[PDB]
């Protein structure tokens, strides 16, 4: 009927991995006859090939540039500071916003930064935000924070259960908490708009209140 088929759906490389784990199943059980296939790749790779037509739609951090397209809010995604174990944050309970000025943070060029980047910085106007590892991605920032090389925020859902692992110590991020906002965004007049829709309130009603 309405939720048979196949359908492909493009997810931001931030988000994919940690997501899907908690939405396949439900999906699985929610629509047994609906078929999904799921593409990784960069936000403006995504929305491309969703304006040409080949994904269905995708699910991202909506930015200025998803804009253009039907954005239905999802679910909004808090945001975690990582450090390494010996950096003289460990043993705090949280840390302001205010201290990342003159921190070494390591960031992406996509699907990562809370600023649109052309305020001219990524987290912190006062941090030394660098730009060596900016074409890789969230697990090599992670394991780079881990060998040393500097700190960073990460996605909630890309936090493991414990406090400390790997030699990397996650605490939370204060005045104000850091937030971004992952929608299902598809082409504006689609024809297969009422699939689309039931799909995203799928998502927002399994999410609704994980992070709290």
């Amino acid at each position: 009927e309405t939720m048979s088929g196949p359908l492909h759906i493009g997810l931001i490389p931030t988000v994919g991995p940690y997501l899907l784990p908690h939405i396949i199943p439900m999906l699985h059980q929610t629509f047994p006859k609906l078929e999904m296939y799921l593409h990784e790749a960069q936000t403006h790779q995504l929305l491309a090939q969703l304006d040409s037509g080949k994904l269905d739609a995708v699910i991202l951090a909506l930015v200025k540039e998803s804009e253009a397209f039907i954005e239905v809010p999802l679910f909004d995604e808090p945001m975690l500071l990582a450090i390494y174990e010996d950096h003289p944050w460990a043993n705090r309970e949280a840390v302001p916003m205010a201290d990342l000025a003159g921190e070494k943070l390591l960031m992406l060029e996509d699907g990562h930064c809370l600023r649109d980047q052309a305020m001219g910085f990524c987290f912190e106007a006062g941090a030394d935000e660098d730009t060596h590892f900016r074409a890789t991605s969230l697990e090599t920032l992670r394991n780079m924070v881990a060998a040393g090389s500097g700190i960073t925020l990460l996605p909630a859902l890309a936090v493991p259960p414990e406090r400390k692992r790997d030699g990397v110590v996650y605490l939370p991020a204060i005045k104000p908490e850091p937030r971004r906002t992952i929608g299902l965004v598809y082409r504006p007049g689609s024809p297969l708009r009422s699939r689309y829709e039931q799909l995203a309130e799928a998502i927002r009603a399994r999410m609704d209140g994980h992070f709290d």
